[PDB]
C-alpha cells in the first residue's frame, strides 16, 4: 500500500543479523534496498528465489544494493532454514531476513492467511520506494529483472533521462534513453529549436548517454536470465 | 490496492472501444487480461510500452490474454494519442485504452498528480488478480516478462504445481515445478514414502510435467526480451 | 457548490500548459482581471470554436485589462497536442494558458464536478480576485465571446463611474447609453436626490446620467456589431 | 447551485399570478421557462431587465418559452412594482413574478445579503436546467442574448447538433452545426470513410441543416442587440 | 426573547439608514417600542401605521422613540410611507427595519411571514419591558402602548406595581401596589408602621402618583373609547 | 407557541379539576383566554383575577371561557380564591392550573418565576389567535382582551380584517378590511367590481358590523376610561 | 440521592425568612440542621408535623439544632399557611420554610406529581448528611426519633462511641454505647488483652460513658412520644 | 435511589436461605417485607438491630410482614456471624440474610467503603417501597418505630386515611386519622356542607375510624421503646 515515490515507512525491524531501523540503515551508508516477502520458512518457491539472490549477491553489492528478506516466521526459524539450504543446496544465504511472527511488518507495508505476503519493494539511497512487484506465492521473481530494475533506475536518476519499454532492447529507440519531457508551449518549442536531441515529437526526445559498459551490463542481466544453466545444483546435492 | 488472490473491482469503464464492465467482459469470453495503467496521454515511456505490448500482442492471444490499457485522459485524446502512434511509429495499437478523466478508475484501483497511475494487474478467467507489477513512471516494463508471468501462471494452474525462481531457466531445478508442499506430518510422510518426486526434503519436491512446447515458449519470452533488434523502429 | 458572485475566487495553484500559477494572485498581482473558461475534454469541437473565438477576440480583452485562462479535463501533454492541432488546421495560435486538470481537482473545487459534460462554466474575475460574473453554457452551445467582452467593458466602466449599467447597454430602450446611479437607501438621501434635480430620473430610485465617453460607449457597440454581422471569409475554406 | 443537465427543483412557489409548481407548472404544458431574479422590488437594473424582457414577450412566445421572475419581496410589492412600469414607463409586464421574502425559494437555487440573487436558469420543456447566467446586480442583462440561447438549443435538440461559438456568425463555419463527436475508434473511423460530413478531423465534423428562416431569426436577436434604439421610453414619458 | 431580558444585540438596515439595537436609543436614554409586519402595503399594518404617527408626540413626551419591522426591502418600505403620505395625507415619520429574508424576525423569536407582528417595548437599558401579539388580521389599540409605557416608567420611578386596568382599578382606583414583603419579619414590620392602605400585608397601596400622571394615562383610554370625529378617507 | 399555532396538548390539573387543553375548550365550541401568575397570594394578580371575575358574563356572552394558571399548588389556589371572596366580596368563577414544578408554564415558553406571565386567546379550533406579556410590575387591561376576541370573531365570521383602534379607526372609523387580492387578476376585478370603499386594490374596506356589535366593542373600551363610582376596597 | 456521609448539597434558596446559602448559612453559626420536605401548602400531614417540631422547638434548641422546611408553593403561599396555623391551632411555627416552586431544590436533592418531596435531612455543624428519612406523604413522621437521632450521633460524636438499635434501651447492653471495632489483628488482641471493656468479642466490646443526664433526656424523648396528650390542640 | 412510591427493583439474590426473587417472592405471599442493610457482618450495632428484629419478629409476622437482612459478606459468613448470634447472645436470627459480595445489591438500591450501606426499604404487598430510612453505621435503629409504620400505613390504606405526626399520640388530634383533602372546589364545599367530619378547614378534616385494639398496640410499640428492660441480654 505505500505507493511509489513515498518514502519507505520508518521501523525498527528484528532480523537474523540483529535489530535495525528502516530504510535508515540503508539510507546512512548511500545504499538502495530490495526487500522481499515470503509467506513462511521452509517453503519451496521462497527457497528457490532466496538462492536466486544469493548467487547474485555480488552483482547487486556491485551496484550499492542490498538485500533484505521477510517472512512470518521466528528468527530462530529463520536461522534453520538458512541452515538447511547452505547444508542441502550448498548456498550460503548471505543477506539478513526480516522476523516477522504476528505480521506487524507485512501489516505496515499492506501486504496482509499469510499467501499474500509476497510484496518485493526497491527502495533508493533516499529511504524513497522506488518500484514494486507483486508475485504471488506459486510464481517464482525472476530476479535478473530486479538487477536491470535497479540498474536502469540508477541510470535514469544519474542522467536525469527516463528508460524506455524493455531497454536496452527498446524496439523503438534501441539502447535510447529518452529526455523527461517538457511540461509548457515554450520549453517544447526552445527543445525543438535546439536541434539538441533525436526526436520524434518534441514530447518524444532521446539521445544515448549510457556507456557501452552500463548498456553490456543491463543485457548480460537479461542474458543471463534467458541461458538454461548447464548445470543444475540438484545434482551437484 | 486490491490484492493478490482478491477479484478484480467490479467497475463500468469508458475505452476509446466503448463501455465496458470489469472483469465481467473478459470473464464471460473466458479470457484473461493484462490492465496496464499510465499517468497521461502524449507520453514517451507509455507510448514505448504501448508498442511493445504492441508488437506482442500475438503472443497474448496466443495465450488467451486479452490486453486493456487505462491513462487519464479523455477518449478524445486517448484516440489522438493513438493515430499519432500509427502515423509516426508506424505501429496501430489494437487494444482499447480505459479513459478515465477525473481518475475514477486510477482511485478505485490505489492508484491515486498522476505519477502513480502506473500499475499492472494481470487477472485470471475467474476474474481474479494473479500478479500486479508497478514500475514507476520513468522505467519501461519488460514486456516479455509480463508474457512468462501469464504462461507460468496458466502451467502452474494446469499442473497443479508452483513455479520456481527464474523458470524454465531455475538455477536448482532448471525446467522443473514444484509441488504445492504437505501442510500436515501424515501426508508430509506419505510423500517420501511414495518415491513419486525428485525431492529435497519433504516441503520441497518436484518433478516436469510441463511440455517441450511450453517450456520452450516460456523461454522464447526471456532470448527476446534479451535480443538486440536488428532494426529500430525510429530509424524504419 | 460553487462559489457566488462577490466572493473571491478560490485560492489554489494549478498546472497550466504555460506552467504552474497561483490563481487569482498571478493576476491580482498583475492588476489584471482574468476569464477562466472552462471545458470537458481536449480536442473537442464546440470548445475549439470558442478558443478560437477568443483567439481572435485576444487583442480585445489584452486592450481592458483582462488576461484570459481556460481550463479542461486532460493532462497538459494533451493540452499542447490540441493546441498544435489548432493552429495547423485552423491556422490560429491559441495565446492563452489552459489549466490541466486530471483528476479534476480544480473543477470540482470551482462546483462545476461523474462525465465531465458540467465542466463548462465561465468566471470573469475582477484585479481584486474577485468574482463578478459568471456564465454557464452547456456543452453543446458554444459561447458568444463579444457579450463577455460587453460584460468586462461594462463592469470596468461602471467601477470606474460608479453606476449600474442597464439591461441590453449601451442599446437600453429606456435610457440608451445612459448608466444608473445606485439607488438611495434612506429617505433623506433621496429626498436629497430629488430635490438637487441634478439627474435625468423616473423615481427617486430610477436616476441616471451618460457619463461614458464616446469612445467606450462605440466600444461596447461593436462588439455586439461584430457578434450580429455574417462573417467575410470562413476559417474553414480560406 | 443546481447544475446544467439538472432536473429544476420541485417546489411550489406564490407568484404575482398565484400559486404554480415548478417545474411542473411549465412542463405540464410543453414550455421551456426562463426563471429570472432580483435583490429587490423598486430597482433600477431589474425595472430595465422586467421592460427589455415584456418587449420581447412575443418573441419568447412564439418559440413557446414562458418567463417567471423572482424578487425577494412580497407579492403586494410586486404588483405596486409592475402598476410603476405600467405608469411611468407604459409598459405593461405581463409575466409572473415570484414572491420570495425570507429568501426561500433564492436559497433553494443556491442564490443566496440578496444583491447575489441574480441567476438565470433557462429550464425546458423536460424540466431539465439548460444554461445558467450569473449577471451581477450591477450589471444588466442582454436579453437578445437569451433568445439566441433558447433558439439555438432547440435548434440543437432538434436537429441533434452542437452549436458552435458565435452561431450563426461562427468564424470557422459560419451557420453550420456540429455533429456530437465519435466517442469509439470504429465510430470515427467510420465517420470519416462515409463523406457524410464536411469535417477539419473526425471529432470536427459538421453540416448546415438549420432552415434560413431559422438562421435569419437568431441573427435577428444579435442585429437588435447591436443597433442603437431609434426612440428611448424616457422621451416617450 | 422573555420579558426582563436584554434586546437582542444586533445591527439593523433602516429606511433611515444603520442602526445598533438596542444601542441606538439606550446612548440617546430613549425608550423604544420595535412593531412588526409580515409585509408592506397591507392594509391593518397601514392603519397602525397612522395610528403610531397620529400618536408620534405623545411617545416623544415620554421619551419613547417608535421604530417598524417589515419583511421587505428599504426601496419598498419608501415607496409604501410614500404612498401613505400621498393617499392618507400622513406622514410616517419613524424608521421601519428592512428585513428581507426575514433575518431579523427569526433572530426575535417571530418565524409564509404571518407571524411577524411582534411589538417589543424597551426602556432606556436596553430591557424587554413588555411584549404584544397581535394577530395580522387584528390592529393593535396604539393608546393601550401608551398606558403600558407612561404606567411602566410610574411604576419605575415610584417603586410601585400598577393594579389592573389603572388609573381605573376596581379596588383601588389609581392607587399603585407597593411590592410586597418577601420575609415573615417585612410583611410583620410593614403591617405595624400603617404606612400604607391595606388588603393585607402582601396588598399594600397608596397613591402617589400626580393628578397630572393619573389623568394622562386615563386621556389615553378616553380617547381609544372615542368615535373620530372626522374619518382620514373621507 | 406562535400565533397561528395549535395551543400545545396537555392535561393540567385545575382547583375545578383535571382537563386537557385545549380540546375541553374545542370540544365545546368555546375559545378560552388563559392568564399566567409568577404565585399566588400576589397582589396585581389579585387585581387581575377581580377584573376578570367581574367581566365573567361579558367573555361567557362571547362564548369564551377564562382559565388561569399561578405556580403554587391546588390547595394554594382555593385558599387565595377563598381570600378574595372573603376580603374583596368578588367570588372568582374559573378554574385556576395548578402548576407546581412549573412543568405547564415551562411547556409555554414562560419560564424565579417573575416570567410566567402569558395570556393565551385560543379559539374553538384550538389554535392560539394572540399573546399578550405584559410584566409581573404592570397589570392588564381587561377590556381590551374582551375587544380583541370580540374583534377576532367578528372578522372570522365576517371574513374581515380589523384595522388599528376598532371601531374608533381613524381612517375608516368601524369600518372593515377585506383581505387583500394576492394576485393582479384579482385586484383588477376587485377594483373593477367597484364594490367596496377603496383607497387602493389592497384597501378595501365596509362597514358590516351591526350596530350591536360595534356598540358592544365600544362599552368595553368606554369602560376602561371611565373611573369606577365606588372602589371596593371602601366597601369592602 | 446525597448519601449519608456526604456534604449536604451547595446551594442557593429562598426562605420565608429571606434568601440563605445551604448548608453554610447553618455550618457558619456551628449548627447542626434538620431539613424536612412537603408536596404543598395547605396540607394536613404536613400541618400536624410542623406544629410537631415546633412543639419541640426549644428541645432542638437545647441541642444546637436549627429547623428548616422545604415545600413546593411559594414564599407568600408560606406566610399565609403559617399565618393560618397560629390562627385556628394557636401555635406560631417559628422555623423558615423553603420556597420552592418549580421543584429546584426538591429535584437537587432526590426528592422529584409532588408527592415524593418528603425527605428529612439531618445535617451537621461541618454541613455533612448524617441521617435521611423517607416518610411517605401519607404518614407522618415521629418527630422524637428526630429528637433521638440528633442526640444520640452528638453524643457518639463526642464519646466516640457507635450507639446500639434501641439505645438508651438496647436490649443487650441498655445504655451502653459500643466501641468502634478494631480493624486489625493487632489491635483486637490488644484489646482482649487490655480486659478494659465489657465484651462479648473483640468486634463487640461496649462501656457506659455517657451522662446520666444524655440518657434521661435520650429516654425522655421516647416517654414523651409514648405519652397520649392531656389536652388535644383541637379543643380550643 | 428507587423512590416511595416506585416498584421495588425486581433483582434475583443469594440469601443464607437461598436464591430468592425480590419483591416476588413476598408478594407471591401476600407479604409485606422490610428489607435492612449493613456494611459488614461481625459489626455489633448491625448485631444489635438483628437481635432486636429477632425480638420482634412475631410482631412483624402478625402484621404480615416479612424481614430481610442485607450485607456486603458471603453466605459462609452470614451463617457464622448467626451461628455467633445465637451461642454468644442466645437468641436465634429467624430470618434470611442477602450475601452481598462485590456490592451489587447495594449498588442497585443506590446504597453505594460500605459504610453507606444502611437503607431500610419497607415494601408492601404490591411490590411498592412505602417508606425508607437511613440511619448511619454509627447509629442502631428504633426498631419499635418500624413496626408503628408498618401499623400506621396499613391502617392508612384499610381505612383510606391519612395518619398525622406522632399518632396515635398525635397533639392537635390524638388517635384521629386525617381525610385525604378535597382537591377541587366543588368537593371542598361539599365536605364543608356534609357537616360529617371534624375539622379546622376544608383541607384539614378527620375522625377516629380505627378500633380500639389497633390504636393500643401502636401504642404499646411505643410504650415498649421507651420502656427500659428489666434485664438485658448482657447479664
Amino acid at each position: 500500500i505505500p505507493l511509489i515515490g513515498e518514502r519507505f515507512p520508518e521501523m525498527e525491524v528484528t532480523t537474523d543479523h540483529g535489530v535495525i531501523k528502516l530504510p535508515d540503515h540503508y539510507v546512512s551508508q548511500g545504499k538502495w534496498f530490495v526487500l522481499f516477502s515470503h509467506p513462511a520458512d521452509f517453503t519451496p518457491v521462497c527457497t528457490t528465489e532466496f538462492v536466486s539472490f544469493a548467487r547474485r549477491y555480488e552483482d547487486f553489492q556491485r551496484l550499492g544494493v542490498d538485500l533484505i528478506g521477510l517472512s512470518v516466521d521466528s528468527v530462530f526459524s529463520h536461522i534453520k532454514w538458512k541452515e538447511w539450504i547452505e547444508r542441502h543446496i550448498g548456498v550460503r544465504i548471505p543477506f539478513p531476513i526480516i522476523a516477522d511472527p504476528q505480521g506487524t511488518v507485512a501489516r505496515r507495508l499492506g501486504l496482509l492467511a499469510t499467501h499474500t505476503v509476497r510484496g518485493v519493494f526497491i527502495v533508493d539511497a533516499r529511504g524513497v520506494i522506488r518500484t514494486m512487484l507483486y508475485y504471488p506465492m506459486e510464481l517464482g521473481r525472476l530476479v535478473d529483472e530486479i538487477l536491470r530494475i535497479v540498474k536502469a533506475l540508477k541510470l535514469g536518476d544519474s542522467l536525469k533521462r527516463a528508460v524506455p519499454a524493455d531497454w536496452p532492447n527498446n524496439e523503438i529507440i534501441g539502447e535510447g534513453l529518452i529526455v523527461p519531457p517538457p511540461t509548457t508551449e515554450d520549453q517544447a518549442r526552445a527543445r525543438m529549436e535546439s536541434g539538441q536531441y533525436r526526436s520524434l515529437d518534441w514530447w518524444f526526445c532521446w539521445d544515448t548517454p549510457a556507456s557501452r559498459d552500463d548498456v553490456e551490463e543491463a543485457r548480460r542481466y537479461l542474458r543471463r536470465a534467458a541461458e538454461k544453466p548447464a548445470k543444475l545444483l540438484y545434482e551437484e546435492a
